[PDB]
């Protein structure tokens, strides 16, 4: 299978990429650099995750060492939410390019579509612990977005967490300018997204996967979650075509059409997930694993389910 899929502003995208969520900061370094040695040329970050000094350093390292040409990197952030306003857009994306130590990202994405009240505080709460919005709407974000490709500081913008409603808000905008080249969503064998995936697919949006493998040391995983890696139903696929439960989960959503963004600090993970070029799940197996979906949701937040824009009200 091809390593990259075309976006809508023309670039190339390798649909598998390095997850950082997550990563300590004492250990992204060495595994950014073994990524880009045994093949990745595709990182996800964002901000919010408070690790992106690390991983620039591993990216500065590999570049200085010719290991790779900037040309070659595809490198991902996300605006947190308390930078929606207008004023504050083009320093968020600013010091994310200074922390990574590039002049460019490839793709910049809104986090999600909703806004918080600007502040230190990355999540502003009130006293009962609801988060406190910002005024400032999706669309003047977006224009916001659109001048960082005006200013050449990123190459392509996108979104990530927006239900189709508000994808469509996106696509419907007076004055569209640059049309949102990714929506970045969770998507696994329990919340496998037809609907999203499908509306994102034929506007031309390419949709990446995040938590391909459920996400198994989210903060909130509880003992009586379900478990991808360990489902026997799945592992029983990965054993009939000799490969993980992980290259399963991995090769899965590419197989969709979909970017896929598996992250791991452990070297031998890191190699492991990136084994998944050269075999393919039959159209039965892909049918098979979509069965399993569940609606089950892993990364959403309690504190913002009244904000206006929380996108998960919605069917999809
Ligand atoms: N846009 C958004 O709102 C959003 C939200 C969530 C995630 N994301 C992005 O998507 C990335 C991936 O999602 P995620 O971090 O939630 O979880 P994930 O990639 O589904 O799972 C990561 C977990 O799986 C483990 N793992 C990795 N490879 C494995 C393998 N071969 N065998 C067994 N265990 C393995 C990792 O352990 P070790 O690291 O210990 O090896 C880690 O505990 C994130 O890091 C982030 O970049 C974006
Ligand atoms: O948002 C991600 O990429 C991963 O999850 C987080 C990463 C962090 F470093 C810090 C927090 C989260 C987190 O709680 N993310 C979840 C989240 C964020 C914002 C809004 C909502 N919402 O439901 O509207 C949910």
């Amino acid at each position: 299978m091809a390593s990259r899929i075309l976006l809508n502003n023309g670039a190339k995208m390798p649909i598998l990429g390095l997850g950082t969520w997550k990563s300590p900061p004492g250990q992204v370094t060495e595994a950014v650099k073994v990524a880009i040695d045994v093949g990745y040329r595709h990182i996800d970050c964002a901000h919010v995750y408070q690790n992106e000094n690390e991983v620039g350093v591993a990216i500065q390292e590999k570049l200085r060492e010719q290991v790779v040409k900037r040309e070659e990197l595809f490198i991902v952030s996300k605006l947190w939410c308390t930078y929606h306003e207008k004023g504050l857009v083009k320093g968020a994306c600013q010091k994310t390019l200074s922390d990574l130590k590039l002049d460019y990202l490839d793709l910049y994405l809104i986090h999600w579509p909703t806004g918080f009240k600007p502040g230190k505080e990355f999540f502003p709460l009130d006293e009962s612990g609801n988060v406190v919005p910002s005024d400032t709407n999706i669309l003047d974000t977006w224009a916001a977005m659109e001048e960082l490709v005006d200013e050449g500081l990123v190459k392509a913008i996108g979104i990530s967490n927006f239900n189709h409603l508000q994808v469509e808000m996106i696509l419907n905008k007076p004055g569209l300018k640059y049309k949102p080249a990714v929506n970045q969503i969770e998507c696994h064998p329990y919340l496998t997204q037809e609907k999203l995936i499908q509306y994102c697919q034929s506007k031309g949006i390419v949709v990446t996967a995040y938590s391909p493998l459920g996400s198994p040391d989210r903060p909130w995983a509880k003992p009586e979650d379900p478990s991808l890696l360990e489902d026997p139903r799945i592992k029983a696929i990965a054993a009939k075509h000799n490969k993980t439960t992980a290259q399963v989960l991995i090769r899965f959503p590419m197989q969709r059409n979909l970017v896929v963004i598996p992250k791991s600090v452990t070297p031998e993970r890191i190699a492991e997930n990136f084994k998944v070029f050269d075999f393919e799940l039959s159209s039965q197996d892909m049918t098979t694993l979509l069965s399993y979906n569940r609606n089950w949701r892993v990364c959403a937040l309690a504190s913002c389910t009244s904000h206006k824009d929380y996108p998960f009200h919605e069917e999809f």
